[PDB]
């Protein structure tokens, strides 16, 4: 049994002092003064916040990309997630078009179980479409994973044209799944990369212009009309630029059920920091490429009044030596930037503490809206009779910086080294279970479960 | 002690079966299977939803107007918004330009003292700015009263002009108050009136054109300019268009702190209401007008997204008779439709059960964006331990339709007249205290008290 | 040598009483009381205005197209457009993508030759992309066709993919090649007609919804996004909506080079035409369909401001009978409507005469601009010194109704039958040389010559 | 008489070479190789450009303002004019709101007769409404003065209120006037001039920040409000910025009848020499303020488009002396810059020369449009049979660069000092007398007439 006692608890519609008591997994009863039985662990959380366990809908763990492996585990990225204050994480299950889906499906599946010290569930990715692949993925859906993961780019890996992607739609509608994206444009990119080859600029400076913002409006817009004309659901990850953001408003205003997701890194770091050359502006490469800083104000502004759904990572660890794979050209830089640690305490900080972000959106933007878009709630997602005990008793006096000295990410940088944050999480718990205790990882392996969800959206 | 259990609990970001426990006003606790002690007044919420007592942000009780007076009384209005399931409104203290405003505002706050059933706060108008005024207002928001209300519209008697409106924005940015506005163009509305007039039009059919779509667009517009430049934080109250949404989402957009606010008449009525002649379309008859019904599915969409983020009614009711004041011109037709006691099962069934609106984000709407913008959160606006026992057992099997024969409204119309509904409130509670049960009118007179908020917006 | 005298000479940007005397076939001066040599022809314009020969950029004479045949020849269709007023032609040269793009460029030329009684040059369609096919585009541009027309739509016949069209742009972008295009979505129609087919909706009014205006907005900014990207210069060919022109306007604004044309039947028809059923409504099904009538204010208030730049027809002749080749599916009705001969008269009527079109944009969207964007100019689309006489001696007191009974159009029907016309033309000259008399056809077989136009849009 | 022969003739749809002569004041007749009667003044335009006359609708000769006087004459600004190519210029007739509009209108009528070197009219500014006013309208328009100017700005001096713009908007509609508005906010100037002041910030540099791109967006679209709701067309001078621009062509887009000016120093100048500090940035002081330098391509490329109609000066010179009036306060520095003279050169050089500015574009926005919104055209505005022989014979091959050294304009600094230009007038004509020859300045004094319009937007 858990009891927290008073603590400040904050939800997306709440906020109140009480005491939180979990006979087991989920929470049993909430009022002032609970008496909890003997036996009970009792977690002070006086002066502290006490938040639900954060969520993010974006991370790569297994990752076979870019002909190489993204560096963290379910072991090392769970631990990392926790100690972040993140406690349900959704990893892309990214099988390539050469790979049999089913097969890949069990393959992150099987990686995950007793490896995971969180719990977790996936999205899957759809890089190609026949028969073969519809029928593996009502089986996949069966299984309880409610959406699916489309790319409009990386051309004849990940990217699927528009007969795949229209049936890849009409298939989700069926099922009731709601749609993930990439939205690029897989021939551009291809065809920009190869000018600017063949025309000598290979460093890291050139990989924004060659997928500037023009492609991910077009790619975000051609997506929004996809699911216009086929009646799915959709939701456009890592939006990161005006161009983008106003091509899914519109769609949006219009009555498309689509929704907007935005990961952290492109609201803190920008275009400069990749035009710093050598192997230092390599550890900025990602896709979307972090864009020119006027769009942060954008982003932020959006955020705050909920035009942008949820705010994830993309978290996708590389070691600098892996990097330098495209010290011959940037097209080889394997892409991402890791950040699932850091997700957290970096919003609150430049959210909320120094920020105009509202306390209450902050929480729905970091757990409660991904929640509910992915069936996770109300099991998931905030704190209420019923719901898992997933909490993080949040410090708010707490003073650091981030550094790559203190992270638990298996990589060999950070792509925040030296940001400030105003707070920190001091207690984590994972359906009753303390996992992080005044900083100190006490999690227990394979406690983590991979949960299984409803298709909603037909 | 109020003991509410069985029942299902719906807020904006949770949804589980559990007992709700009141000791007194507030709720003591939450969890399952709770022992009251005995004397506890037992209510059976089985099969049944519990939501947050809802909350109406723009009602008329006492209103001098248009040569009459509004026909509710704190009385009555209070008693037909609970057999609604409202448990608090804000009520506009509108005096006009040449009232005092410290007399005016302590006029309608003693015709309130004791007459009201349910909690209450209000809106201050401020109908002209001068020397003497500030003086008042800084004491009238001292009493507990942190929004204000101009009006961009009504020359003469309601209106503020530029300089006005500049003055009290920046006063109110001072305060830390949020400043509600109807947008419209005093100038603009007064000329079209003369001109439509001189011509022979005067038939009600003529007030929609009298002050079209472009007229709410830029009062709409020019008020998000006036409070970008103040720096104050704005409310648009009943917008119903699309170039009015347009012209705020922009605002919005570039990061204005800027809220929208519909009124339930503008998603179900439409401007042909009001071209059915007599004082059939008397009955219809408003401000802003009711529009061309493709403005529906706009508003309706924008409400799905959150991009509107209050419903309220802009209750004004007056008796058939008052509305024939104007037979000769359309001018002197008192503006004004009831809804105070039909928006929640309006907005339910349209909405939620016929309609794509989310059930979470119906509870939004409704309930706590509005306490939360209003200062009323969390005390009022949600369902948790410690706050205000304001709930609502609201019955989704029931079945029927509204009617003039059966309202609580002092008037002698419906303007929603023959409309189904697919659910209405079973039982309702005002801070432990059971008001309504089973249909049943069982409120205490004088029980609502006034609702004083603390300044938050600087 | 030929002598127009007396008559209001009325250009884009002129308008003046003088005579006009051409020596042979250009104009050689212009003054007042001009003194021809003795056997000059004289035409008195006494009363009527005198306008630069009319230009059609967009027109189908020779198309096998959907199992069959378009209906004009050379010969009948020059001759429609003389009597109509249009003394230049623009083709679209059609091979599909099992053609041999030079072969077929040979076809329509030699077919052309000799049987034209105006001037013409053709816009080269490209169906498909291969190295084969870009040193054939090469020779091709070189003997004067500056020009090029790809689809967005016509899956595996005319469309070409996001590859083909990127090849297409750079080489067009090279070559200093104006690139025409078609915008839809060949997947998203072809989808969406096989969906409508198999729920037994095969009747005329599914035409329209199988390519909604959500559809054209989609290929219009996939264009432009394109363009964008290629430095390549482009034109829209006819524009039918309101969500493509706020596409093509965005990219005109943020300086992409892209040009917009619309067609006639757009700006007079609607959807309701093709709803009418049977071989009656058979006859408006076109691509992109007639539109919802909310859209002809549009079009007109954009052509009015110069946001349209050309107005076209797209002139595609078909019987009644073939027609009919579709009476079992909506899909297989061959699209097109016959519009060469009334596109002057129509748009002078409804535009000028009763409109709020300025008869300067009249002349400079009718004639001028098409000139300008495609090379013709100052050869064609204007008249001063040194320019091919190609006049039009225009009757504005004239006043009639169109029909299939008067027409010249080689089929059976007339898209705009009963539509009364305010004007018409009275002379029409090619080069010099007299082809229509007081409405009577004196043309001069194979008077016409091919056009051959220098690249400029590098 | 004149003949000009062997030159390249360029206007906005016409470009030939072929000799004009002009037996009197007007062109007689165009062809080649021309005989004129013995006497004839021959000029030759081998290897040159002829225009026709330049056209700057926005100049200011006499004009009283804060507290001072515009330092040109008739004589000096018409001499400036004709030396820059510019053969008529529109003045603003501005009397304050203290002034009798009357005797204001006879008092700048009887500065420039006799006094002016080339031809010109005015805009009849309308600085308050009431009874006395409209009767004196109604009589300068019968004098000819076919357009108003109202001003959205200057509180008490200059600005109307909306009951005032109103009157004037259907006064002008009922007579067939055009309405030129400066568009601001009066009130919101003015708050944010007394708040900055009042914050001790006094330097040039705050000019900007006093009156932000949002004010004129605002002014702007309230504008378009009014003509849209009145009937009236409007034409909107200086529009400097995006806000600005997207509002006006939203209403243009809609159909309101609204047409766009932008003068030439908002074009090549931005921000940041206001912010050079001392008289130094005090020559930069104009309103609408000099905007940050982003705004620059958005004009250029509108102008491209024909989004942007005409391009004038708002040429209003000031000694630096003056200028120092302002020293204490930045509200007190006379605002304006000289331009009359060096807008033409500035034009051709920076857009067509060196931008993506076509020729034919750049004579309808420099001379063309101006001549027909304003009822000048077709006497002037082109080069025809007919019209008045205002010509420019332009050399090309010129290069040099704009100083105050070698300037004409009245004052002791040139705005665009330093600045290159590869062109120049060679030969300036008014209504067949030549008034610059080889960069000589021998015109006539009084030579220059005033120009009667005809109302014509009813
Ligand atoms: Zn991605
Ligand atoms: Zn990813
Ligand atoms: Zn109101
Ligand atoms: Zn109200
Ligand atoms: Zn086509
Ligand atoms: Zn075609
Ligand atoms: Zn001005
Ligand atoms: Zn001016």
């Amino acid at each position: 049994p858990l009891l927290i006692k008073n603590g400040e608890i904050i939800t997306a519609d709440s906020r109140y002092k009480a005491d939180i008591y979990a006979e087991g997994e989920t929470i049993t009863r909430i009022g002032q003064n609970l008496e909890a039985p003997p036996g009970t662990e009792v977690i002070d959380a006086t002066g502290k916040y006490v938040f639900p366990g954060f969520i993010d809908p974006h991370v790569h763990i297994y990752l076979p990309f870019m002909a190489t492996f993204a560096k963290d585990t379910h072991e090392t990225g769970s631990k990392a997630a926790l100690m972040g204050g993140t406690t349900t994480y959704i990893e892309m299950c990214c099988p390539s078009r050469n790979d049999d889906a089913l097969e890949g499906y069990q393959l992150w599946k099987s990686k995950a179980e007793g490896n995971s010290y969180c719990d977790y569930t996936f999205h899957m990715a759809v890089s190609k479409f026949d028969e073969k692949t519809e029928g593996q993925l009502r089986e996949i859906v069966a299984d309880g994973i409610s959406s699916f993961k489309i790319f409009l780019s990386y051309k004849n890996f990940f990217g699927v044209d528009d007969g795949e992607m229209y049936q890849t739609l009409r298939l989700a509608k069926e099922l009731g799944v709601i749609v993930t994206a990439h939205c690029e444009n897989a021939e551009l990119v291809g065809r920009l990369q190869q000018k600017l080859l063949s025309e000598g600029k290979t460093g890291p400076e050139w990989h924004e212009p060659s997928r500037p913002e023009a492609v991910e409006a077009e790619g975000t817009a051609r997506f929004a009309t996809f699911l216009e004309t086929t009646g799915a659901t959709g939701y456009v990850v890592h939006l990161s630029c005006k161009p983008a953001l106003d091509a899914a408003m519109a769609a949006k205003a219009r009555g498309v059920p689509i929704y907007i997701e935005s990961v952290i890194p492109h609201f803190l770091l920008d275009k400069t920091y990749a035009e710093r050359g050598g192997v230092e502006a390599m550890k900025y490469i990602m896709s979307p490429p972090l864009r020119d800083k006027r769009n942060q104000k954008v982003l932020w502004d959006a955020l705050a009044q909920g035009f942008i759904d949820t705010v994830g990572t993309d978290h996708c660890p590389f070691d600098t030596e892996q990097k330098l794979l495209g010290k011959e050209a940037f097209t080889a830089i394997p892409n991402g930037i890791p950040a699932i640690e850091d997700r957290v305490n970096l919003l609150y900080t430049y959210g909320v503490s120094r920020g105009r972000l509202d306390i209450h959106r902050f929480v729905d933007a970091a757990s409660t809206k991904a929640a509910k878009l992915f069936g996770l709630f109300p099991r998931k997602g905030t704190i209420a009779v019923g719901s898992d005990a997933d909490l993080v008793v949040y410090d708010p006096q707490y003073r650091g910086t981030i550094s790559v000295k203190t992270q638990h990410v298996n990589n060999d940088y950070n792509g925040f080294e030296g940001f400030e944050i105003d707070g920190r999480p001091s207690v984590v718990t994972v359906r009753g279970k303390v996992a992080v205790r005044d900083g100190q990882f006490v999690g227990e392996k394979g406690w983590g479960k991979l949960l299984r969800r409803e298709p909603m959206y037909f």
